[PDB]
């Protein structure tokens, strides 16, 4: 923090946020997923409410703003690694671990301006126990509704209505690496194995240990597309802040990593 | 890292064991409890801080309460900043520029991951004011967190006072007396700290306002030397939820042992 102050010439507020949007391309009626690393923006006058309202001035209630609302805490322990725990606590972590419920169940590895996000009033979030993802704006509700349980983020998903809606992915101090919509390409192209999988949820009033299949999504080669798919030159730099910033259409970045997946 | 807490951990904590560790050092049904957290403290939980929120309301129940500090000292004017410090040129843009309170919106600092789970869940409601506010659940949280004044925050017109006059209790999990925020009230109630012109920002009739007022230099950096002298008098109950050492005490015995300390110089 003192580090962040150090590094910053002037405060970062709503309006100099807004203005550093602006000039990046981001403009009033988009669809924007977005996705943020706080701290990398340098020091913020009100921080993560700074940056979701700066967004929610740019972007009006005529456009949508989108963000990936992971937790991946409710998983099954089986897959973990990072890290693993004993396979004697699986069988514990199954029949205990909370259900997901939309309106409580924090983020993990999301961000801040994630967690502050899907606290605002009129942010609706999707109900998927591990996959979700949190909206606000004109197709807020459309986008989120009716997430499939398996093929969490194929093309009964978000990144699915985001593509229809022919959106922009927004990355704020981040990488391809957090980029949630080429794990699109990787359903299309098949490019990861089916896993059992489950998580726990609420069946009218009970919680239940749902047990379901889905891709084993890997964001392992995303920053390798990324630099691949940077050559076609067709994403905005910029900054907000300190922070390096992309601005991308999602379906050209969802169709090249298709491509680039099928051909191995 | 989770890796650590991982390792230090033989079981999973889970709201089943949270809740046997909370009845066993003695929280029940129909108490006002105030909490004061660290989450890592407890070593591995399954579910983390939503687990730890459903295990105290498991115990505590609606009709009971629960109340958590929701402090927001990113609101404060930054002329009195130490951890850290800004430069003077940002200082009259801070207070230009720093948003609003909004109760529903407006992030705790340094309250913990608990503390921002619980802020969250339906039924809570969390009072007035810009950076000392507080949320409750349960049979007294509207009660509780109410009509907190804006002078004098931490006082006579607070949240802790209300606490004080239910005899409710403190359970600190895996923190120390630094975390104790009723002890402020002992502050107030020995005029221990000098009073200072402070700010902050504030929704006043239909938009965002830069508010000044009055208020103690509130100093926590004391409590820990009190709390020693306190507990030799053998009136926490101290245990164990998970790896945490914490401590069960009823608010008026530390308030009143706290402004007879500060009173005794
Ligand atoms: S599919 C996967 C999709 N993933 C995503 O969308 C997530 C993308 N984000 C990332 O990957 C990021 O690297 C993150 C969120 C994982 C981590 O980035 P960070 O900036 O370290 O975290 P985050 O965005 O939560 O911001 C919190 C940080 O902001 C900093 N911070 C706090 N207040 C302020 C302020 N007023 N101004 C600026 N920075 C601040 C703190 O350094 C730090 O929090 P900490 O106190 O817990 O260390
Ligand atoms: S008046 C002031 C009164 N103040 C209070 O009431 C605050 C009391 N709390 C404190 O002072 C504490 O020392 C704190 C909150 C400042 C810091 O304690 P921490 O345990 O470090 O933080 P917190 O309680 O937020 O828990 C988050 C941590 O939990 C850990 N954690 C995450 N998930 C889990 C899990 N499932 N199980 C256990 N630990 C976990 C992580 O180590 C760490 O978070 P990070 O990823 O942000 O680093
Ligand atoms: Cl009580
Ligand atoms: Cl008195
Ligand atoms: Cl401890
Ligand atoms: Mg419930």
């Amino acid at each position: 923090m003192n580090d962040i102050v150090a590094s910053t010439q002037l405060p970062n507020t709503i309006k100099t946020i807004t203005n550093d949007l602006r000039k990046l391309g981001l403009k009033k009626g988009m669809t924007v997923i977005v996705h943020s690393s706080l701290s990398s923006i340098g020091w913020i006058s009100g921080g993560a409410v700074a940056v979701v309202e700066a967004l929610m001035e740019v972007i009006t209630e005529e456009g949508t703003i989108i963000m990936p609302t992971q937790s991946s805490d409710l998983s099954d322990p089986k897959h973990w690694s990072r890290p693993p725990v004993p396979e004697e606590w699986w069988q514990i972590i199954r029949d205990n671990v909370p259900a997901f419920e939309p309106h409580i169940t924090p983020t993990r590895a999301m961000g801040k301006v994630v967690e502050c996000f899907r606290t605002y009033p009129n942010v609706v979030r999707s109900n998927h126990p591990l996959g979700s993802f949190a909206a606000w704006g004109r197709h807020a509700e459309e986008i989120t509704v009716n997430q499939s349980l398996s093929m969490s983020l194929g093309e009964e998903s978000p990144l699915r209505k985001i593509y229809d809606l022919d959106g922009y992915i927004l990355l704020i101090g981040v990488g391809y690496d957090s980029n949630t919509s080429v794990h699109l390409s990787e359903v299309r192209s098949g490019a990861c194995e089916l896993i059992k999988v489950g998580a726990p949820i609420i069946e009218n009033g009970e919680r239940v240990w749902k047990e379901f299949v889905d891709m084993d999504y890997d964001s392992d080669k995303f920053v390798e597309i990324g630099v691949e798919f940077e050559q076609k030159g067709t994403v905005t730099m910029g900054k907000i802040g300190n922070a390096k910033c992309r601005l991308m259409k999602q379906r050209d970045i969802v169709d090249f990593g298709t491509e680039w997946f099928r051909k191995k």
